[PDB]
């Protein structure tokens, strides 16, 4: 089916409600026109992020009651370890409270100052942690991933020619590692093909370069592989996931996405020495190698969640619900990044706000207008998030200037998607009304989280 | 709005799945062609009943962690007591584990053998408990309630002429009480108007006759009053509910319906003497006057749920979701009871299976076929449920021969409704294939729950 | 150990507090000097009963999150069914909301008016249900069970000579069944030996008489067999429990005791015909044969709890904690029923209040005084509970006139036991102050639950 | 009362068990004789730490069901924020996943390389983050805090003459801040007096020096003030806590101690500019200013638990339960740190193992032997934990060479304390059997967490 019914039913609910437009106007201004700064109770449908906002199952809530809260050697850590070893096939695991805790560890463990890290498109926390440890980030994603309107499969693939050029020009020894993300968040939640994963393994292995996956949305990625990559139509999601990670030396994971939890992450690796070093560092920032800044009950819920995520009907519906929202938006001519990704519809604010230049922050302003007009919260994924160039002080200027309608797993229905689409479509009819913004307060890094703006 | 989005979002889920038709064929025969005898894991979408199958809120689950499990005087009982006193306006409450526990008490308390009980249509457990205690049930519902296809408002209303006729012919002193149900389940979930409740109160009070409400779906009932009775458009659901019970001497309640819980009921009354007698009897069958066969945590969840149920947007959506299913079926030509009621769509098995006689049990067989062809469980509400005449031994033979597609509160989506409608519409295309049934095992009372059948 | 440390640790808590003496004085008066009528919030340590007041484990609370709330065929019911079949060895089980629900079913199913039911001492709800159905209760417990101060093992044993006498004088066909309770609650929590169950099975079998156990505290009973009956020292609690029920035709169970839950019970039987008849009747009073008036989650919690109860260290500590309280009392010369039973210490009010006659209700008044002086709630288990002779209207006058300090499973500590002991011992120093009571309001049955009194 | 009964009762339990000595011997060797490396399942009574191991209340578990899991502006964050503002009286709060996350933030925010941080005794993570950010740690605790056997009140107090000397010799501008911990963990859980907090506040404010409290066991600290400092006997615990922090510029807090939770922490400050900088940094390591690496439900549980901690009878019993264990050990002549502190009894391993030198790691070995002989886990708090001098590479070699029997809040009973005491006293009788240890694996920082040893 184009659009399957939910492969689950509702066990428990939380209410939603909408404050009137006059009040939303005030709230948007109080938040300095940054949706990050709005309060949860003032939001009707919260599409800021699919991170940590997921609905857990009855089985996970059973796990929540069985936390072994020991400071060291918790049974829940061992359940998590066994599960990740079985499903991902990595030798070793260090839990972290969430994904950027794992990025902090990886970056300190695997980067020498002066080295290059090459990735399939930047990510905000990921790039900050690479740069603060002395690395230069090099984008090796295929060109197509920066082309918003282009409807092509596997937009997240690395261009092997860009990888080869980095190697030839800078030398393999000067490359800390390749960061391969599945899916690619800022490209629109775009998947990477198994073919590309295998090809990257082969090239890097030949030159002795390590490859660490960002595994955060690896199950959405696995779904696209099953759906679209020839040869995989009859493989299980679990088989796909396991093969994906066989092409990697380790991974960072925010469990707050595809592990279907509200908190949690981990760092994996095959190398014994790196594992030892990781454990020496985890106690500095996170907690013991057997809790990593998580309560025992959360290691448990994460272990259970990862295994649930492998169910075909669950992930098919997950992805197709997002696709449904995108299809409704397209049917009305609303410009979006194509194809629709695993976790979100990305409005293309470059097209939506043609009357604004990127320097007046059209994505940031569009996200504010969406809230004011509909009570829906969405996220800036453009020039603000991209941050400043750490050598020149200028904005990084991504080609993609987008607003992310991000869907938490198992929280909303198609009726909620219809409400979102209807509201965005009405706003599009008067898109010329959206005004440019300027900074009135800009943090020194990861500025999108807490920046404040005013209208031009 | 015709069909509002859910005014809540999902906090936790439980998976659903479907076993193939060939296995369902076998399971249906193992169940003696009676949907009550099917196992839960063998059912894809379970519309057997809206009783006790509801999804609770996060707030209710918080109350589930706060059970004061004292054998007597639990703080949870006091919370329930004051909630019901506030919302229903009755003087006294006695908790029971569910509705038929309250029916057992009322019937033993209020019936002298040989007396009449008059109601707006029979109900199965209610009539059995009336008859077990020596009463003769008299149906005083308006004639239109028995006319499946007749689309009129407030089909649940008592015909005051029938009540008057009973008083005239039998004498007021020979009437134990009037049972006034809101809504009327077996009529299709049909509401009773405020005007009717008032007229019933006036006539009964003039003859000294007691009126006990069956409050089980009172909130659905209050919704229909708000929506359709002129003079009530601007009243809150809560003030409608309170006014309704101001015309009663007490009530039975299965909380497993409109109190949004999985177990729980109670008996209310204004009379001090009956309250005293009720407390003497509750300890025989249920438990103390302060737990009545419930865990403290369940009195808590029931108190919280009754109050949540008064939110307009919740109950508007609840009722319109049922209406949506009914609208799809009607549009495709599938025969249903009209108008659509508060809790369920009722297929008209008489019209659906015109090739069968009522003696061949078309509702029971239609329910079996629905399960075989779709994995949806539905309920017989026809000749089987109506039981036998306890004087003559003949089947009661109700005019309404129906299969009930019953919707748990806050559990399913419109997509689930679409799946259900598609399946029933497909079966309707070959309705001539539905075969008649005969009993192979018949229980001595309430026979629909566990009777077994074979095809004739 | 005489007194083992708890074989568990605390996963969660609820607070306790004590209102001052002058407030307790007022509350006791407002409660008509009946401890049943006190509110939970006004109680410091609530020892009214071990029924439904148990602390569940983390595993049970895990189970509480996994309720399959289906109206029929719940997976939780099948887990319960398979657990009871495995552990008790009965063919069939019918769930009930608690114990007296099962007694209602048994008594209606197995008693013809005019017949005798013989038991190892009466119990309150049990005897009422026997009588209501037209049986005469005959006490066949050994004489020693009525001798409060006698310290002998297996006081709950049936006297085979009394059973034989009944067979000889009334005929086997006039005995509905034998009701063998393990342990015997009103004898002081006294166990029955395996030797005795064997002998009763043999005598009843020879005469075609049925034996139904009251299984309510069968695990406490199994503990005494293991501790004290020759040949059982190396048998597991589970092995002992299974052998016990191999001597029975069925059982009633209140799960609210040894199944470690807050609500729940069941009826078991080996006979196919009785099982069919039980299922016809369960739907009248309780619910479906597959929920019996319980939420799915509670059948789950009860299935888990029954299996947990078989852990030797748990039930060892359970029983020895009670024994600890009894030993502290005996050390101070406070008169109690001997030996200490499985679930409670029974103060011997006959000796404690030797200045009052039984017609002045010493046990009722002692219970009132204990609350006033200490904030501890305890239960009348004497002339009040015994009720009225249904032929003569006089009080039944049990030899045992006792006040029960009943200990919920896994709730209190030895320090709590010490506080209770200190309070009772202090009261004992001035026991002469305890005043006689008289009825002010007397229910027609099970009078102890809600009766009100005043000082003579 | 010397030792009060628990001012709560048990709501739910988790089982404990003991593996036999021969298995414990093997597990201990497998853990390289480091108790941190043992598995929770292999531990009978786990006294490793009071961090994150607490039992929550029913009210907290209710709060666990009401997590608003929004990525930004969660209602649970606002509850935590207003709770801490009310109770601690700081202007601003930034949540962190636990204490060392708050220490990472404070140290990066408030230290310029080469500055001094002075504190009332070192702590492990605290000193590491100070040093890693370029500070030199200066111990300004009174000399008596380092004298295990010296029983004096308020041993945690800063020596004002050491602070004055630091200011005189280094200059106030070269002091990054003062770290004032309440209680002082490594001194034995020793309280700081209100008089000392005032004196430190006066001196630091005169030189424009900031004082940040380590708030981790501030409620235990408040208890000692109430119990022992003249002029506070009639004040509530909450009034005392609020006054304490009125002498501070901010705090770090691990909520995993006195906030009665299993995960959680925060950083407080009064200064607006520092709040802004902390928010710029929190997003790097932890998460948003409104979740800081915690699930919404954990911010809820922490807000609830901090408020519960202020209950006098709760904290009185908490501290007096520790005292009970300490009193038992002292009476048998087992050497301990005196007086007994808020959270633990510290065995004095220098005196316990007088036949060993500190170079042979007697605290580390004594902890290993306690586990082998008793199944009780305890913590090294001596030469291993103290780590190496970051200039010379020599062991810090603290005067206090101790093993900590650390008591989680609301988890164990006095009977568990008796079992622990019995086992320690028994081991003390053959204390000369305890063998010296040497490193076989030594981490580069915080080495006690994962170091492995072998017998000399
Ligand atoms: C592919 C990847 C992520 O998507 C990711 C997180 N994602 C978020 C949360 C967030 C992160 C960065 C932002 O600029 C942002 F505005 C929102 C999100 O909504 O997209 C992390 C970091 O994992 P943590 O969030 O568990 O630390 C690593 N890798
Ligand atoms: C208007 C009313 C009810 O609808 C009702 C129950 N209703 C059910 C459950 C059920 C009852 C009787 C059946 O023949 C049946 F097949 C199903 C239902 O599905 O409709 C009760 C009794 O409340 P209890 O179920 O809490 O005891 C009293 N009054
Ligand atoms: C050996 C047996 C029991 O002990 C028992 C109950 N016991 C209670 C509760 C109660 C019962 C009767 C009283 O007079 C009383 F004051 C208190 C108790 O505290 O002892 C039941 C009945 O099980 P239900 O309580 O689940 O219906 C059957 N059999
Ligand atoms: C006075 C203070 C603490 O006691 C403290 C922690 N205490 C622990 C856990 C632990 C910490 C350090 C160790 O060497 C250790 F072996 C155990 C403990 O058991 O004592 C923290 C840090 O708070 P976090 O643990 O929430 O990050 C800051 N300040
Ligand atoms: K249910
Ligand atoms: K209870
Ligand atoms: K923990
Ligand atoms: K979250």
């Amino acid at each position: 089916m184009n659009y399957p019914a939910e492969p689950f039913r509702i066990k428990s609910v939380e209410t939603v409600s909408m404050i009137p437009r006059d009040e939303r106007l005030k709230k948007m201004q109080e938040a300095g026109y940054n949706t990050f700064l709005l309060n949860s109770k003032d939001i009707y449908i919260d599409l800021l992020t699919d991170s940590g906002t997921n609905a857990m199952s009855d089985k996970q809530w059973a796990g929540m009651m069985m936390g072994d809260e020991a400071y060291a050697g918790s049974e829940n850590f061992y359940h998590l370890e066994r599960t990740v070893q079985e499903l991902f096939g990595f030798k070793h695991i260090v839990p972290t409270h969430q994904g950027r805790g794992a990025e902090n560890l990886l970056s300190q463990l695997a980067i020498k100052p002066g080295q290059y890290v090459a990735g399939n498109m930047y990510f905000t926390t990921t790039r900050y942690h690479q740069e603060k440890n002395g690395a230069v980030f090099v984008d090796i994603v295929r060109d197509e991933a920066h082309d918003a309107g282009l409807n092509i499969a596997f937009k997240g693939d690395i261009d092997l020619k860009k990888l080869q050029k980095l190697i030839d020009e800078k030398g393999a020894e000067n490359i800390a590692y390749i960061c391969l993300a599945v899916t690619v968040n800022l490209a629109g939640g775009q998947p990477v093909s198994m073919a590309n994963m295998r090809a990257v393994r082969e090239l890097t292995e030949a030159h002795g370069i390590k490859v660490f996956y960002d595994a955060t949305r690896c199950v959405e990625n696995a779904y696209f592989i099953k759906e679209q990559e020839q040869g995989f139509e009859n493989k299980s999601i679990a088989e796909i996931v396991h093969e994906m990670f066989s092409y990697a030396d380790g991974c960072t994971m925010s469990g707050k996405k595809d592990c279907l939890v509200n908190i949690g992450g981990f760092l994996c690796m095959n190398d014994d020495e790196m594992f030892s070093s990781a454990k020496e560092l985890v106690v500095v920032y996170e907690g013991m190698p057997s809790y990593g800044g998580l309560a025992g009950r959360d290691m448990e819920a994460m272990a259970i969640g990862l295994r649930e995520a492998m169910q075909y009907e669950y992930i098919e519906h997950r992805v197709k619900q997002v696709r449904y929202l995108g299809d409704k938006l397209k049917a009305a001519g609303v410009p979006i990044v194509e194809p629709v990704g695993g976790h979100a519809v990305f409005l293309d604010a470059r097209r939506f706000c043609e009357h604004l230049t990127q320097d007046e922050f059209p994505a940031q302003s569009l996200a504010a207008s969406i809230y004011v007009e509909t009570g829906v919260r969405s996220m800036e994924r453009g020039i603000i998030s991209a941050g400043r160039n750490n050598v020149t002080g200028e904005h990084h200027r991504p080609k993609l200037e987008t607003v992310r309608l991000t869907i938490p797993r198992r929280v909303y229905t198609y009726a909620h998607m219809d409400v979102v689409a209807d509201g965005i479509i009405k706003l599009y009819q008067h898109k010329e009304d959206i005004r440019g913004l300027k900074f009135i307060y800009e943090p020194k890094q990861l500025r999108h989280f807490t920046a404040r703006f005013d209208y031009i």
